[PDB]
């Protein structure tokens, strides 16, 4: 009965195998078959390659030792190497060409999700090349998905030596019979087999996965498209910035590169961006996912005036000042989308680029009171119910689990009406006391929002809706301006409050506006269609932000 | 009696004035005197320039309006503009050429240090140019040094209008007589003078500073070289990463760009880097100043084994993994310097570059026990006193203020002997109960270290010295390796424990080693000679790390 899956890196989790390159170089350079291959394995266990794999020497120290072996292999071969020969250049591009074998990674991910203990067992080196970051990035990406990474150069043991297998079994705390081991090199499979471990010779991925699926009884081949990597809150870097004596802002941070500031809506969390954070960090960005003022670990003062847009924007500017950031890309959703257009309008120097999900940019009407403007739309009637302090708080704070389960639902799952909510006397009047769990969220994810909202409740979050008149007056100062920095508007087909049609006149204010559109997507864009959101944002960031 | 100083940006805090460029362009392009100057001020209070300065329009919207004014000014002038004319290009380079007037900033800094309320009052615009980051960086740098920044485009008022002066006085909470106002434009000084404010017409900096010094009675001209900008702990972004169930690491973060990880020694803090953090962030780096395991807000487990170098290095690798950093530059001092060479030796793929202050890289002696190696040097006798658990803790924890005041001293201020400390029965045996305050630290800075050390005491910090045998065995695995990634060794002339001579054979292990040397510098390099440390690190980072 299996409970652990072990994978090799070269030829299994990463393709093409760096090993394959030596045979490819020989035939491309019309050299005798296996010559470069011989130089690589010369001296066997006391040879330069074994010393490299054991961590006795670095890759840079090894390069001249392999080069010498190439000369010695030619003396015996009675053939000559051509002029511009560089072992460094061959390995540099071999390593650079090697990419993650995505279907093998997905299978490993699927096995772990079903309760397996996963590990990478690899014969590798200490890379001190000027170009080492490429592989550091690859190892960094792959390792986060496994319980253990066992590298020969760190443990001082190599495959096929039997001690590394006993080391692996001890690390796994599993009997050989409980372990499936996958490798592309027959010689390295043999010692695992002798212990009674299930082994898979990996030639082509599909056959290897077919063998893996047969032997584990779990579906890995032809499975539905997986969700992007999500965030485990306790594994994140948590940051805290005091923006003013009584206001502290909390954020989660991941990656290196240009600063990307994520701004959630109502009633959300930094966690609402869980599917974007790893994807954007992997795409070459430094993600700062905020807990907006009034939410989670951020300060939640009681006063309504603490939540007017001008104050919220000034605080986000102070946040950049204190982190030493001259700019950041601002990406918002719902209330965050509103703040984000206003950041672009009042602080264009601090905004590298601006993107919004669902929230359009609609310029304030100088001739219509914000309350009259709410009158113009039946969808925005819930905003009038939010005006009276205490009313909405009482209903939303009464049962937290019910609140989030009722709100966080895909377009076709809605148990709630946004109409005559004031007439009905609440947004949970027509709703069950025990809502069913939406296909968008696990029970664990709902419970995270519940624990977050237990600290400050809905007062601070509801206060964002309580400054309509102040926001309107402030916005009227920008009526002569245009947004001329890079901008993206992402519309969601099934958002029945923030409808795509509301964005139609945006090009009059943002002439160079870029667009994105998501079909079959409700209000909760980030969790509804994460794969699509990531694809649109990454593509726009690489073209307009970078 | 003065208590506030107000400065203009253009022509006062930033030079050359963007205004100066329009007269320079005219004579370089042989255009009629004042023509470009006329186009800039056209329509006066209802003109495009006033609308720009009030925040009614952005800089990008303004560019075509100024261009039109240049054509209208030519119709009347009866002269023609030449082919390749761009107002954008003229302003782009004018803004780009404009740099901080360092002596004016130092005077403002000196006035604030003496208790003055400082502010910047400027007529500026909303910059939405593709090149806006340049000015964002300049504003970001300047603003942190003042109590207030009042920008015309944010307040919707402009100089010379009287309302901005009443707005300034109200912001300052000061009577005009208590305020000195400096400006390069006579027309903008006049309304401040009418209120009874002390005014300075700024032509050349020296005369303006001469007038300022005379009127305030504080020395600003010919003053000794100021210390670099330090850190106010409550104004920093504080980060927390869980590296393992019982271990959390704390760090302070500032800036954007390549990751620079700062590793303090014994018995220090992230705060030991207070003079480097703002300087390195300003130089284009993302600074991560650590609280090493056992210190400040970082976890301090009691077990000795939790502090062996292998465990400490693995945790720093996990720290990078959790922040999503494939690499960082590692800069260490004392015990941090030791960890930093070991990070380079065991994880070269994760280390972009390595630098050490005072701490040399000395390879473990396979033939000598670490205790015998300590025997070989009288300077390292204090390490034997640190071996017995409880002894050093009791002496160091007895009086915290005495501990730091006695330890943190410049080369010629020492009140302590590092010899026969075990024979004497402590390192505070020959020391006063009330040590004098060293010229290196303020009373406030000592009190910061006192409050930090009150949380966990000296057990965790002393445990770094308690794994000599484990460290020696681990280090022996690297005896065949060389450090071939970019490296910097900075020696301190007056460090009587970590003497420069100890670094002499480092080139045998690190052939491409770069060096730095600081004269008249004790053990506490960072606070002893901050200006020099910053200069050496910035120069090396720009050449080898970037
Ligand atoms: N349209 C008004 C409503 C609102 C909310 C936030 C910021 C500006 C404005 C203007
Ligand atoms: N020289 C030994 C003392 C020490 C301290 C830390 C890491 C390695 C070693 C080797």
């Amino acid at each position: 009965t299996l409970r652990a899956a072990v994978f090799d890196l070269d030829g299994v989790l990463a393709l093409p195998a760096v090993f394959g390159v030596l045979g490819r170089t020989e035939e491309a350079l019309a050299l005798p078959r296996g010559l470069l291959n011989d130089a690589f394995q010369k001296g066997g266990p006391e040879g330069a390659t074994t010393r490299l794999m054991k961590g006795e020497i670095t890759l840079s120290q090894w390069i001249p030792l392999m080069e010498e072996n190439c000369r010695k292999c030619s003396e015996t071969a009675k053939v000559c190497l051509p002029k511009n020969f560089s072992i460094k250049e061959i390995f540099d591009k071999a390593i650079s060409a090697r990419k993650i074998n995505r279907p093998m990674l997905q299978a490993a991910l699927m096995l772990r999700k079903k309760g397996f203990t996963t590990a990478i067992l690899t014969n590798t080196w200490l890379d001190d090349r000027a170009e080492r970051d490429g592989l550091a990035q690859l190892m960094c990406e792959l390792k986060m998905h496994f319980d253990f990474l066992i590298e020969s150069c760190q443990v001082g043991m190599v495959k096929p030596e039997p001690q590394i297998y006993k080391f692996l079994l001890d690390t796994l705390k599993a009997s050989p019979s409980e372990v499936v081991f996958l490798d592309d090199i027959g010689a390295n499979l043999k010692p695992a087999r002798d212990l009674g471990m299930v082994t898979i010779l990996v030639q082509d991925t599909d056959t290897a996965l077919k063998e893996l699926e047969k032997v584990t009884g779990i579906q890995l081949l032809n499975t539905p498209a997986p969700l992007p990597t999500s965030c485990n809150p306790s594994d994140m870097s948590h940051g805290y910035v005091t923006v003013k004596p009584r206001v502290r802002l909390h954020f989660v941070e991941l990656g290196s590169g240009p600063a990307v500031c994520l701004c959630h809506g109502f009633p959300e969390s930094w966690y609402s961006w869980r599917y974007q954070i790893p994807a954007l960090a992997q795409a070459g960005y430094r993600v700062l996912a905020m807990d907006m003022k009034g939410y989670g670990e951020s300060s939640a003062p009681p006063e309504i005036e603490e939540y007017c847009m001008e104050v919220l924007c000034k605080e986000m500017v102070t946040f950049l000042d204190k982190l030493g950031l001259s700019q950041a890309v601002f990406i918002g959703h719902d209330w965050g989308g509103m703040l984000v257009w206003y950041m672009a309008l009042f602080y264009p120097e601090r905004v590298r680029a601006v993107a919004s999900l669902n929230t359009p940019f609609i310029p304030a009407n100088p001739n219509m009171s914000p309350l009259e403007s709410i009158k113009a739309n039946p969808v925005f009637d819930y905003q009038l119910y939010f005006q009276e302090p205490g009313v909405a708080e009482a209903e939303l704070e009464q049962n937290l689990s019910r609140t989030f389960k009722s709100l966080f639902r895909a377009s076709d799952e809605s148990v709630l009406s946004m109409h005559k909510v004031c007439e009905a006397g609440g947004l949970f009047v027509n709703s069950p006391e025990e809502p069913s769990l939406s296909r968008m969220v696990t029970e664990e994810e709902i419970q995270f929002y519940v624990q977050q909202f237990k600290k400050s409740g809905f007062r601070g979050p509801l206060n964002w809706y309580r400054n309509m008149e102040r926001n309107w007056k402030w916005a009227c100062k920008s009526l002569g301006r245009k947004i001329l920095i890079p901008a993206l508007m992402v519309t969601a087909e099934k958002d029945f409050v923030l409808v795509p049609q509301m964005s139609q006149h945006m090009e009059d204010w943002i002439p160079h506006l870029k667009r994105g559109h998501i079909e079959d997507c409700g209000h909760w864009t980030q969790m509804d269609k994460p794969t699509e959101v990531n694809q649109i944002l990454i593509k726009w960031l690489d073209s307009d932000a970078r």
